[PDB]
């Protein structure tokens, strides 16, 4: 955001799952398009963390 | 290397495969690869990377 180091922190944050964030981020969910979750942090969802709509496909992603 | 280097780096990465001007914004189904923004999907039938055909074109949150 504010400087060249926190806008590389960001960059680097985001590729990491948001619930574990130990490991990257490896499902979006379908419908609503959320690239929230490693594997295994998706596996307990049936709606999405961040916007609760109910999930119809937990798509592997690389 | 430094910080801006690394910075550019990552922010290459994000940018669609194939005008590279946009940022990716679309998840290929069934091959889950992140190529394109979504103009540029629109062009596309198979994937770039793996060129299996595509039957859903996920928009990213
Ligand atoms: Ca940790
Ligand atoms: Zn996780
Ligand atoms: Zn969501
Ligand atoms: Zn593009
Ligand atoms: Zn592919």
């Amino acid at each position: 955001e504010i400087s060249t180091e926190e806008q590389l922190r960001r960059l680097q944050e985001e590729k990491l799952c948001k619930i574990c964030m130990d490991r990257n981020i490896a499902i979006v969910f379908v419908p609503c398009g959320h690239l929230v979750t490693c594997k295994q942090c998706a596996e307990a969802v049936d709606k999405c963390p961040m916007c609760y709509t109910v999930i119809t496909f937990k798509q592997k992603i690389f």
